[PDB]
């Protein structure tokens, strides 16, 4: 989910990434 400097920027960059204009785009 999330850790701090070693997960958490690879966790939402490669899933927060693809989940943030596919998904719900509230541009």
């Amino acid at each position: 989910k999330k850790l701090s400097i070693y997960e958490r920027v690879a966790l939402f960059g490669v899933l927060g990434a693809a989940l943030i204009g596919a998904i719900a785009p509230k541009k």
